[PDB]
């Protein structure tokens, strides 16, 4: 009964809890960058797009390499306001309170946990889509799954230009990080799935790359 | 019977007349910029590409934005042919004659009232084309009409890269100009218009807001 | 008689054997760059995906224009194995051997040539693709034949960017190369074919423009 199991996990509503767990764990990484507080009392809007940048970059590459409109899915209005919300409560709570309760490690990893349940589903998704638009591409499909899990990290040097910094001798391609390695090595296996070559099903794939991505991502969150 | 009146005001054709002035003070912003007259000596073409994005940079990241070719209005040959002509007279008139002619103040405030016609019509329009492919979608409503009205403004990094200047220290974003700035309140005022909660007509809308703008613009022109 | 050569010169099959000419020339203009053998083994998927700039840079800027996917030429995957093999034998082949074979002058003239022939070909079609979509967009046509030809010379900024290179005091539109400068002229040619007003059949223009292509690089590789 285990794919029972797995297809129930692999089908859970993101929207709008496991969502808002990777909006806060997005925005929690934002706020650790150099500048961050300074630049959301002296530059809210620059704050705020670069908060979407962070919950929003996945689909704003793949958008991009797959030559649709990179903001399509700001017209997501619920989602583009739940992390509107995210990044006010984290920069601008009184008492720091919102940072204080998200920040404390039982709740942290929680978050954390169902953020690698949302990238996921995003790296399957991104396969699945470059999928429908070419049969056979299988460099599209894994090049569209790889934006979908890396994230914002990709465009790192453009979201680093936006608050005025830039270092152009390294970025996510020249040395990868783990999450954008992981990424890679799950955009391969869905679309390994996908050409039917991997025999097995891709709620059992979701199920078990999902479990690999929190175990790991929970065991670095509470090491550091 | 002001409806009247701003029903023509809002419906006036701004080619060839008012688009030639957008190109007029783009250019002559052009021109001011450090090295622009010896790019324009040992670099023609790049110093005619320049000149396109300032001339069209808002069309150029509005079609960016909605996926489609940032080069799309180039196929209006009317005017990117009027916007080289400016180009030309401004860079290479014997004598320096065309521009000494626009940059002459009376001339001058003009043109640069005739622009703000061109940008808040922009900014409408913006709004307008992001509504009818997507009904219900605030936040791209909002970004195709502010990119429209910003125009080169918001790819100046980019526009001094092409230059050969480097200065990613700030950004339109980072730190708004006026025109940025009043572009960002015009396409939320443009887009409550479109969400039928700002209970006022189009054309009074274009009418009140360019009148707002022709007097900022031409009082902060006279000024300095 | 010469149609009915032109005819056959303008149609020989690019793939695989012209490709594959384009991608070893294009791959070793890469081994030739600083760093690039020491980014192969330390960072070689940002090393494959370099050649991979080199190889389909002027299908990616042609799309980007357009407003296409970007890397809808990746659907290709026998294009796309054929290059990443020319990659590997370049990098990584037993006592550097594909390397000796095709740096011995006789053999790079010979790919050098072929080269060109994909060249001329690869700007003929990106002003005909413009023109499907644009039946009068004349300046459509000359930046999307152009970009077809020049390749990722117009995205070496980027591309060293890719590299943890940033050299922003010049770029290709600054400052034109002879393959960048003659794709321009190239393309204004094939688009006053497109438009009729230069009284000469397609494939004779293609023939008499690759022998000047053939000629020029043949001479410029041999000198140098
Ligand atoms: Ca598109
Ligand atoms: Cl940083
Ligand atoms: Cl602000
Ligand atoms: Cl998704
Ligand atoms: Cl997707
Ligand atoms: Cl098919
Ligand atoms: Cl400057
Ligand atoms: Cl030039
Ligand atoms: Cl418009
Ligand atoms: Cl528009
Ligand atoms: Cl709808
Ligand atoms: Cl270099
Ligand atoms: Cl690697
Ligand atoms: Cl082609
Ligand atoms: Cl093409
Ligand atoms: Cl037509």
């Amino acid at each position: 009964q285990l794919g029972e199991l797995a297809a129930a996990f692999a089908s859970v509503p993101v929207f709008p809890l496991f969502d808002a767990a990777y909006f806060i764990v997005s925005v929690l990484y934002l706020k650790y960058e150099p500048g961050a507080v300074e630049m959301s009392r002296k530059s809210p809007f620059a704050s705020w797009l670069c908060a979407m940048l962070h919950c929003f970059g996945s689909y704003i590459l793949a958008d991009l390499l797959l030559g649709e409109s990179p903001i399509h899915y700001f017209s997501n209005n619920s989602s583009v306001i739940l992390a509107t919300a995210v990044w006010y409560l984290i920069f601008f709570c009184p008492m720091n309170l919102f940072y204080k309760c998200v920040s404390f490690l039982p709740v942290k990893l929680i978050f954390v946990a169902m953020k690698e349940v949302v990238r996921v589903r995003a790296i399957a998704a991104g396969v699945h889509h470059a999928h429908h638009q070419y049969h056979h591409g299988w460099f599209i499909m894994m090049a569209t799954g790889w934006v979908k899990g890396s994230g914002v990290a990709l465009m790192s040097n453009f979201e680093q230009l936006l608050r005025g910094v830039w270092r152009p001798e390294t970025n996510e391609i020249l040395h990868m990080s783990f999450p954008t390695k992981a990424s890679l090595y799950g955009t391969v296996l869905f679309t390994l799935q996908q050409t039917h070559w991997l025999p097995v099903s891709e709620a059992n794939l979701v199920f078990f790359f999902t479990m690999f991505m929190i175990v790991c991502k929970v065991f670095m969150t509470a090491t550091h």
